[PDB]
C-alpha cells in the first residue's frame, strides 16, 4: 500500500534523469508506460513491448539497465540482456528454445527459457536487433503477441507480464539528420523571438519528432528491413533517442568530472575543481559515430591518465585541494577562430593538474 | 500432560531453534498439535511435503521435531536419504529381498525400523532425487501406514509421523516471494503470504510433471512450503551464527566475544541468494574463526580476556581491556 | 610441533607455488587441529585450477599430515569411472536381491575401516552429476547408507575435491593479473618506489570469484545445493618464471639426490641450463611439461653414459650451455679438468 506513496515521493521519470541526462521524451513515455503497468490500469493478457530506435552508445543499454534496477533490486536475476548480433544465423534460433528430443543439449533445453522461469517479469532487453536476421526475430513475434513460449522439451512458460525491450542502430542517421533539421529550426525560431525582443513565451528545450515524417519514413524502413509487418504489429511502443545536444554534452562533461572528484574525496580526500575551458576542451571531442563513448575515452585519455600517474608518483598529498587547468599557450589557440590549413598537424591542448594551498598559493605538477 | 505442553509449545521450542519461517512453523505445530490433542484420524499417519530452496531449513525442522517427539534419535527417528534411490532396482532397500535370492534373511530395512519404533518420525529426505518407482512404493505407506516385507511379515505404523523435504517447486515460490519482497517489505505486523490459488495452479504442474501419479499427492496431507530469507531475518542468523561462536568459546575457554550493530552489515554482504544459511553459516566460520584459531594457537588469547570484532576505518580482533583501551592483535 | 612446523612449511618444502592455496588449506587444517571446528560439518573443499599445478599431490600430502603411514587413512575416488548415471551404486554397495549385495559398498567399507579418513574426489568434474547426490547427503552430514542400510558416521572426514572446471578463466584471469602487476611494477622501476615491500600476492579479485566462477561451475554440477554444501573453493594459479626456476630446481635436487642413492654420482648445474630447460615448458601442460623435459634432455643422456658403464662411482658431473644456438655431460676432475662425454 506505500508503494504508490513512495512512487509519488520519488517518481522514476527523477530517477531516469538522475541516470540518464537529456531524451527526456524517452523518460517521460517510458514513465508513463511503466506508470500504467504498475498501477495496475494495464491489460495484462499483453506483455510490454519497448522498442528503442538510438544511435549508437547514446545510453539506450544505460536506461534498460536502470529501469530494470529500478523494478527489480536483484539486476542479476530480474534482468535478461541478450546481443541479437551473435545470433545471425537459425542455429542459435535453437538456444532460445533448446535442441528437439533425440538431439545433443535436449536436457540442457533453452537458455532464455529457462531464464524467464528464473524470473517470469524480468525487464529483458536485446541489443542491436537489426543485426540478426528476421527469422531469428519470428519466435520473438508469437513472444510478444502472447508471452507464451515453446521450449524443445514442450514446457510452455508464460510471461505475461514481462517488460520486453528491444534496442537497435537501424534508421539512426535518418533520424540525425532529422533532429538536425530540428535543432537549426528551433534555433532559429529562438533567434526570430529573441530579435523580436519577445522575452514572456517561455518554451522548454522539448523538441519531439512529428507524426508525419515517422509515418513517411521509419515505418517504411523498419517495414523494409524488417522484412514482416507482423513483428512490427505486437510492439507496443517506438521510442526515438534524439542525437546528443550541446548544453546536455555540457551537463555530461560536468558530472563525468563529478564522479571523478566524488571517488577521490571518498577514497583519498583529495578535492578536485575544474574551469570552463576545461570542459569546453573536453566537449571539443565530440564523435557522433562511437556517440558517449568517444567523449568517455576523451576524458580518460585526457585526464584519467595524468591523475593515475599523480597518484603512482605520490604527489597528492592527503587533504588537499586541485583544480584542472588548460596549457597557457593553448588558450591563445582556443581564442583564435581561424580555420586552420589542411597540412598542418592538430595538436590536442594539454590539462594539468594545480594544487591550492592553505596559503591560496598554486603549485604546478609536471611529471 | 497438558499443563507441559501449555508451558513449552512447539512454536517456542521451534522458534528458539530455529529462525525464519513463520508460517512453516505454524503449520506443522498446527498439524502436531492436532496429533497431540487425540483427535486425529487413527487410521492415517501425518504426511508433510517440503517445498524449499537449499539452506532454508527444512531438513532441520524435521529434525527438531522428532527431536521433540521422541527423545532417542536413534530409535524415534528414522531418516532415510532419496539420493540412493535414483533407480528403479533401489526400491529393493525398503523391504526384504524375495525369498531364496541374496540378503533375504536380512530382511528390509524400513520395516525393521519401523519394527524397533512404530510411533518414530520418518524423514524422507531429498525425494527429489528418488525414482518415481519408490514413490509408488511408499504410496501404501502414506495410505494406510501399512508395509508389507520380504518374508510375508507386515508392519503397522499409523501412529508414525511421515516427512518429506523436496526442492522441485522451490524456485517459482521464490519467484513468487520475489514480489512478496518487493511487496510484504514494502507493505511498512508484517508477513510474507503465499496465496492459497497458487498451491492448486501453478505448483500443481511441477508436482505431477515430477512425480507424475496423483495419488501420490492426493496421499500428502499437508504441503509446507519454505520462504527465503529476508533482510532481518539475515541480520538474525548473522547473530546466531555469532552467538552460537561466542556461546562455544565461553564453554571452552571463557572468552567473551562482542560485536556492534554495524558488524553485521558486511557479513550479510557475504550472501548468495542461491544458498541459504550455510553460506553465512561458512562465512562467518572462515572470516572470523580463522583468526580465532591463529591466535588460540599463537597464546595470543588469555581465558577471561574480552574480544570485539570490528570493521577496518577487514574485521579485525580487538582486546578490550578494564581502561577501555583497544589492542590490535597481530597474527601471522 | 605445529608451531615450530606447521603445514605451510612442509607444504612450502614439498610443494613449490601456490602460496595463497595452502595458506586457506592450511587454516582451515588449523582450525580442524585447534579443536575449534563444527563436528556436524566435515570439511569441504573444492580444488580448480589448470593442468599439472600440484592438487592431487597437495591432497596426498595431507593426507600424510593427518596419517604418517600410507595406504590407510587416505581414501581417493577417481571420477573418471563415475561418469554414468548408475554408477552411485559403485559407492552403496547392491540393493538387496541383487548381484554383488552381500560384497557391500567399497566407499561403505573404506570408511567402516577409518572414519576420520582424508577423502579425495579426484578429477570430479568429470562424473555425471547425478551421481553428486550422495555428495549432497555426505557433505550435509556426513553419514553414508550401506547395501544393507547400515548407516555408517562420517563426521571427522576431510573431502578434498579436484577438478579442471574454469581452467582457462582461472588461467587466463591470472595471466591478466600477472600482466597489469608486471606494467605497474615496471613503473615503480621507472617511479624508484624502492622504499615499500612489495606484498607480491596476487590474488583473484572477489567479483571474479563471484561473477563468473559460480556461473560456471552451476553450468558444469548443475545443482545449488551442492555448491552451497561445499565449505571453501581453493583456487589455483599457474607458475609464473621464478616457479619454474625453482620446481626445475627441485627436480634437478630429486635427481642428483637419486644419483648419490644409487651410486654417489654427485650432480652439479648452473643457472643458464635452468634457464633452458624452463624454456622447455608450456603453460597448459603444467609441471608435468618440465618434469618430462629433464627426461628428454638430462636424464636419458645419463642413462646412455650409464649403459656403457662410464660412470664407476663418485664422480662429479657438470651440464653447460648450448652452442648451437650461439645437453653435454661433464666429468670434472678432482684438479678441475673437465671432460665431454658423448
Ligand atoms: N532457519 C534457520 N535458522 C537457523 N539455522 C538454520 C536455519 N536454516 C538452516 N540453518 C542452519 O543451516 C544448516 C542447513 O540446514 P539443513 O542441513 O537442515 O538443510 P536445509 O536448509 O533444509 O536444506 P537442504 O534441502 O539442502 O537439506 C542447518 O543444519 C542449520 O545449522
Ligand atoms: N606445484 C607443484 N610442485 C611440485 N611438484 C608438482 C607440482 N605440480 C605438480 N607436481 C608434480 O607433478 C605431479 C602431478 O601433479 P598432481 O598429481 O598433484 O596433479 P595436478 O597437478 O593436480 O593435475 P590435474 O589437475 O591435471 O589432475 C605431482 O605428483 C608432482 O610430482
Ligand atoms: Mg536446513
Ligand atoms: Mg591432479
Amino acid at each position: 500500500k506505500r508503494e504508490a506513496e513512495e512512487r509519488r515521493r520519488f517518481p522514476l521519470e527523477q530517477r531516469l534523469k538522475e541516470h540518464i541526462i537529456g531524451q527526456e521524451s524517452a523518460i517521460a513515455t517510458v514513465g508513463a508506460a511503466i506508470r500504467r503497468k504498475e498501477n495496475g490500469w494495464y491489460d495484462e493478457e499483453h506483455p510490454l513491448v519497448f522498442l528503442f530506435l538510438g544511435s549508437s552508445g547514446i545510453g539506450k543499454t544505460e536506461l534498460a539497465k536502470q529501469t530494470a534496477k529500478y523494478m527489480h533490486k536483484d539486476a542479476k536475476k530480474g534482468f535478461i540482456r541478450l546481443d541479437m548480433s551473435e545470433f545471425q544465423e537459425r542455429h542459435e534460433v535453437a538456444k532460445f528454445i533448446g535442441s528437439p528430443p533425440g538431439y545433443v543439449g535436449h536436457e540442457e533445453g533453452g537458455q532464455l527459457t529457462k531464464k524467464l522461469k528464473q524470473c517470469p517479469n524480468a525487464v529483458v532487453l536485446f541489443d542491436q536487433v537489426d543485426k540478426a536476421h528476421p527469422d531469428v526475430l519470428t519466435i520473438m513475434l508469437q513472444l510478444f503477441d502472447e508471452g507464451r513460449l515453446t521450449d524443445g522439451k514442450g514446457k510452455t512458460i508464460d510471461c505475461k507480464d514481462a517488460i520486453f525491450i528491444m534496442t537497435s542502430n537501424v534508421a539512426s542517421d535518418e533520424i540525425a539528420q532529422h533532429a538536425l533539421q530540428l535543432r537549426q529550426e528551433a534555433l532559429e525560431m529562438s533567434r526570430n523571438r529573441i530579435a523580436e525582443n519577445l522575452g514572456d513565451v517561455q518554451i522548454s528545450d522539448k523538441i519531439t519528432i512529428s507524426k508525419n515524417f515517422k509515418e513517411n519514413v521509419i515505418r517504411p524502413i523498419l517495414k523494409a528491413h524488417f522484412r514482416r509487418d507482423e513483428f512490427l504489429g505486437r510492439i507496443n511502443e517506438i521510442v526515438y533517442f534524439l542525437p546528443f545536444c550541446h548544453s546536455e554534452l555540457i551537463q555530461l562533461v560536468n558530472k563525468e568530472l563529478n564522479f571523478w572528484a566524488k571517488r577521490a574525496k571518498q577514497r583519498h580526500n583529495i578535492t578536485l575543481l575544474w574551469d570552463r575551458e576545461v570542459a569546453d576542451v573536453l566537449v571539443d571531442g565530440y564523435n557522433v559515430h562511437y556517440g558517449a563513448r568517444s567523449i568517455k575515452h576523451e576524458v580518460e585519455r585526457r585526464v584519467v591518465n595524468q591523475l593515475a600517474a599523480a597518484y603512482e608518483q605520490d604527489l597528492l598529498p592527503g587533504g588537499c585541494t586541485l583544480r584542472i587547468t588548460v596549457e597557457d599557450s593553448d588558450k591563445q589557440l582556443l581564442k583564435s577562430p581561424e580555420l586552420p590549413s589542411p597540412q598542418a598537424e592538430k595538436r590536442l591542448p594539454k590539462l594539468r593538474l594545480e594544487i591550492i594551498d592553505k596559503d591560496s598559493k598554486t603549485r604546478r605538477l609536471d611529471i
